[PDB]
């Protein structure tokens, strides 16, 4: 029960994801890829909290529709798989996503930074946390304030990277570790 994995990126909206383009259009792009590794390979640790229809984006009214949605959802899920990348925009449901997930839940945050495929572009040599993901952090403020609260593991866009963060408790919301931001060391 409650065992879904939330993905949470920004797209320009509205945005429909039965548009011809919907799978070519950033950053929905990086969640198809999790979509087709699934269907590709029923061992692949991902569980859609959005698995009936992606539809939390596509213009729905926020009051009676859109955000009962969100919440029921992150509801569902264990953690949230967050996207954050250099074109990451204000989006008023992305922003709840982050207050009601982390804020409200305490759901644990698996950050995916698909700009970057090395873990030396996470971290400096002394685990500091690089301006330039720091940098995306600032662009979604209500994920920057709320993830003090929660274990957050901040890793490259690579499939066997992603694999083992799935795979690990410590990043499961009844299984969390202490709050911390983690990362993979180079």
């Amino acid at each position: 029960y409650q065992n879904a994995n939330y993905s949470a990126f920004y797209v320009s909206e509205p945005f429909s994801e039965s548009n011809l383009g919907a799978n070519s259009t950033h950053d929905f792009v990086y969640y198809n890829m999790l979509r087709m590794w699934k269907g590709e390979d029923n061992s692949f640790p991902f569980n859609d909290a959005h698995d009936k229809t992606y539809n939390v984006r596509d213009g729905s009214d926020w009051e009676k529709t859109l955000k009962p949605r969100l919440h029921t959802r992150l509801d569902n899920s264990k953690n949230i798989i967050l996207f954050l990348s250099s074109i990451t925009a204000n989006s008023r449901a992305l922003r709840e996503e982050m207050n009601y997930g982390i804020g409200t839940k305490g759901l644990p945050v698996i950050v995916i930074y698909p700009d970057y495929d090395k873990k030396s572009d996470i971290v400096d040599s002394n685990g500091n946390f690089k301006k330039q993901i720091k940098d995306l952090w600032d662009k979604l403020p209500a994920f920057r304030d709320n993830m003090s609260s929660v274990a957050t593991l901040h890793i490259p866009c690579t499939k066997s990277v992603i694999i083992s963060a799935l795979n690990n408790e410590d990043f499961m919301v009844n299984t969390m570790a202490d709050a911390e931001k983690y990362y993979y060391k180079p």
